[PDB]
């Protein structure tokens, strides 16, 4: 059991805590300021989604394996961005990290031969571009349109891959 | 709409997001540590329960009466409880605490004669003894039998009222 | 984004185009000049699987990661095999290039750390060794039989793995 | 069988490669590029008509005629139109030569008597029409909405006649 | 087509029906001599697992890609463990043997560009700690009870994932 | 319990298990060398009886009436028959052996006035001419067309009696 | 018709009455002395078995094979076991004597070149063995547990093979 996947794996799961944590408030925040309420339901997916199988594929695996599950989570929202395409923008600027984090544990697995943490980081790495592509579906609404109902209505639909689930 | 409900409600958010990581962790230990994959499920239910509705219907309250959503989430799981017995007895009295914040909530309500809030809370009343009943029934299980699989037996079928939910 | 990984994969979108229209050739010549309509039948299913799926992943892949796509075709059939044996024996030679072609990208993605390229040609790694035993099982039809309608029946239930897909 | 009548299929199987493969390309870029998935799937769709059954009816009808198949294919896409009005554009004007190139192979085969592959074209006759028809309807949108997405929206229910197919 | 590969499949697929065969004996001890029949049939599964699809696995792979298949076996069960807590205990130690074959194949499949072995070894790669997973499972019941009858009720309800099969 | 007929149970478990190994692989020669997959298919289901019920119906004997089960396996395969008649034709010898080898058990049986085990033997009795039947049907094939696809096919249909089973 | 024959099946069908007598008695006990209700299902159904066909098949063969049928039956329960493991201990002895008496009676029929009682007798060989083990299956209960009620609940699973019945 390596010491440095361990780590690097409490890390991720710490990430997609706080992260799912921010996005229940940008839910919060798309619907009740911005008035958006099905930007909202997608944000809210993307929020349950981290706080879910993100975490708890983690936390089965060091079941597995012999890890330590290490729980220190600290997340305040201080400021929220000012319009609704600003805060879609910001959860794909978030997401973009997610692929940068998840990279890194993967060259991490092989470095330390660690081939049963590479199998495993293999769906975070798919995963890590449909969430993206998801988001950029939202975030390219915001170009293609002036009026908030046509893009909510747009979202509404996309709510109601053989490679990239 | 009430400054002193909106931090009462803000408070009990936290309480719950905090709660449910904190019990997430709890149902990991259940079964890796301590070997009872039932009595983890039964936790892991626990801890979706704080983290999905009981904060939903928060920031679902607060979009229609105006209130403001704070996310202010510190928590760090630091000591573990010494075997199962104690694990869920730590969830029992956690829940206890419950119970004593939301009692609070109700009498500020009537206080600032806050109907719609006195209303809403009556479900967080409700399920403040209904979730200490589940618990409560599987902390008995601990001094009924010295034997894990009995107990995690009988927990099993806990998870496979017209007044308290 | 890696411009290597970029050109490699648009040199093997190149590479499945023109493959797939020499197979709708081919697949013509089975038939009208061979007399072997389910040879040509089986040729003509590889040539839509590499104009379709096969160019299609690599397409939907550069709209998530921001690669360009590149179309430049050259392809001519000048020469013909002289008989049917030939004709497969053909495919299976140009389908072991493939996977020549597709072990270099994987070795690139693992040199470039681009572990999300690393897990999109893991389908092409698996699908190389599938379409290669394919044309294998019809290239060993002319090796036990030279009756050409025994072979034609035998390709026919052919058109009518948890590893290999 | 004629020489001419020959050289003239020929030709027009030359087109409809070339055109899917410059389709298949433009399909790319109205999605990625121009974030109008729908106009990226109607173009999809002609592109896939183009190299799918265009090109097969071409290749059965040699083979029952007697008529020699030819694959010689050169096709680079080297500039992409401006914004995605320009791009539909370009396909109908692309669509429109089609229907000059197949009244040419009409006139042809009156002028051999060659009244099977008069016959055999009253297909394309026909279709060279309706993919006009198909595309214009597409050309249309752009003329009466500046929103991306009220097109995109019309788009979609478009891909979800007695005389003309 | 590495010789070094084939020769550690070869190695493998011996390890599995070797191992396969001491299972039955196994099995056959848990039920006769321990008087656990649901353990027996846990090991029975196992034994049925390791000389199925584990040793089918490496023969169709080497029919794909021109390895030599070896059949050595070489196996005798000469003491059997003391009591059945000892035996699923000598169950788990070759199992964890298993990952650590199964890892030394990973590893040297990347060492020589072996991307179809390294593709095919993900399966044993994900399997080789479900196995363990199951076995450890049952290893933990004799922690958990001191009643053979109260262990073999809950194995039976074992025998009547996303990423881990 | 007789001894002798323990021993020679003993020894029949080991013919089959060590058969049962010798014609998994000469099912993998089959499909691979010789070009005939259905010759294989054939004889992977005569390995998977083998390995199968023919071994499981002795220990679940020895779990009934007291005799103690060994597993001592010692295999090789060190030559391959030349071609697929040659392979077939090895096969049969080997299955005329076990109806002696069973013979030699019932015999035994009535001399040790061992009822449940010439009862018991019954079975392998029956078997070992219906087993010796299937063998010859396909043995037959190799003598009645010089067509390896014809054959296969005829195989096939045997893939896809009141006395004998 | 064998006198020596008719003489040991009038003596089985003695033994299968009687024993079904003291068989009903001990059901009775082990549910109202013992208090173990399962068991005492247990042990009727073998009531039943002996009482019903055991002695049935007797009489029915003996219309066909011009046999006499004697009644003679003397059978008093004076002593009953000490507890409940050494009365279902003590069914066991009496099903262990049944396979010598039965043995008995194969040898007699050969001897006789009696072919027909033979093949008659052949199922008490198999039932001897199976019955004995359903009675053993039990006998382990109380080797395995301490306590009655798990016992109690193993044996009800056991009331709600292709050579053993
Ligand atoms: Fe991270
Ligand atoms: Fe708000
Ligand atoms: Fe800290
Ligand atoms: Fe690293
Ligand atoms: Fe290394
Ligand atoms: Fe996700
Ligand atoms: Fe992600
Ligand atoms: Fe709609
Ligand atoms: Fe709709
Ligand atoms: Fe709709
Ligand atoms: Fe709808
Ligand atoms: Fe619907
Ligand atoms: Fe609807
Ligand atoms: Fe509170
Ligand atoms: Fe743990
Ligand atoms: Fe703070
Ligand atoms: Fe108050
Ligand atoms: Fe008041
Ligand atoms: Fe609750
Ligand atoms: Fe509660
Ligand atoms: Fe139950
Ligand atoms: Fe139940
Ligand atoms: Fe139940
Ligand atoms: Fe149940
Ligand atoms: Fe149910
Ligand atoms: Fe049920
Ligand atoms: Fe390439
Ligand atoms: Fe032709
Ligand atoms: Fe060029
Ligand atoms: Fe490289
Ligand atoms: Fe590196
Ligand atoms: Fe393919
Ligand atoms: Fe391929
Ligand atoms: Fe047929
Ligand atoms: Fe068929
Ligand atoms: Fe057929
Ligand atoms: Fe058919
Ligand atoms: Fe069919
Ligand atoms: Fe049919
Ligand atoms: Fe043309
Ligand atoms: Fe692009
Ligand atoms: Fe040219
Ligand atoms: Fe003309
Ligand atoms: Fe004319
Ligand atoms: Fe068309
Ligand atoms: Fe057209
Ligand atoms: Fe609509
Ligand atoms: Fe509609
Ligand atoms: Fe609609
Ligand atoms: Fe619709
Ligand atoms: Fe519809
Ligand atoms: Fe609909
Ligand atoms: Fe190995
Ligand atoms: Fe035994
Ligand atoms: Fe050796
Ligand atoms: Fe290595
Ligand atoms: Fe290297
Ligand atoms: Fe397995
Ligand atoms: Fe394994
Ligand atoms: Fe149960
Ligand atoms: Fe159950
Ligand atoms: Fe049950
Ligand atoms: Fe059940
Ligand atoms: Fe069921
Ligand atoms: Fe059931
Ligand atoms: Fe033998
Ligand atoms: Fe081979
Ligand atoms: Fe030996
Ligand atoms: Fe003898
Ligand atoms: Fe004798
Ligand atoms: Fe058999
Ligand atoms: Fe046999
Ligand atoms: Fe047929
Ligand atoms: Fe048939
Ligand atoms: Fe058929
Ligand atoms: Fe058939
Ligand atoms: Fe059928
Ligand atoms: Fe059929
Ligand atoms: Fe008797
Ligand atoms: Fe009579
Ligand atoms: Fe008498
Ligand atoms: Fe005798
Ligand atoms: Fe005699
Ligand atoms: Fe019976
Ligand atoms: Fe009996
Ligand atoms: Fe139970
Ligand atoms: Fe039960
Ligand atoms: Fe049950
Ligand atoms: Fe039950
Ligand atoms: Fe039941
Ligand atoms: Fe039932
Ligand atoms: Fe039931």
């Amino acid at each position: 059991k390596s010491n440095k996947i361990n780590d690097a794996l409490n890390q991720h799961y710490k990430l997609n805590v706080e992260l799912g944590l921010v996005y229940a408030h940008y839910a919060h925040v798309a619907d009740d300021e911005f008035d958006m309420p099905y930007l909202g339901k997608f944000i809210q997916h993307l929020s349950e989604d981290k706080l879910g199988v993100h975490k708890e594929y983690i936390s089965d695996y060091f079941k597995r394996n012999g890890m330590k599950l290490k729980t220190d989570v600290s997340v305040a929202v201080k400021s929220i961005p000012s319009d609704a395409k600003a805060l879609i923008q910001e959860v794909y600027a978030r997401e973009n990290e997610v692929r940068d984090h998840v990279k890194a544990i993967a060259k991490l697995a092989l470095a330390e031969d660690d081939y049963e943490s590479f199998y495993f980081i293999q769906w975070y790495v798919r995963d890590g571009l449909k969430d993206l592509t998801e988001v950029d579906d939202v975030v390219k609404l915001f170009n293609s349109s002036n009026d908030k109902l046509i893009i909510e209505e747009t979202i509404k639909e996309m709510v109601e891959h053989e490679i990239w689930g």
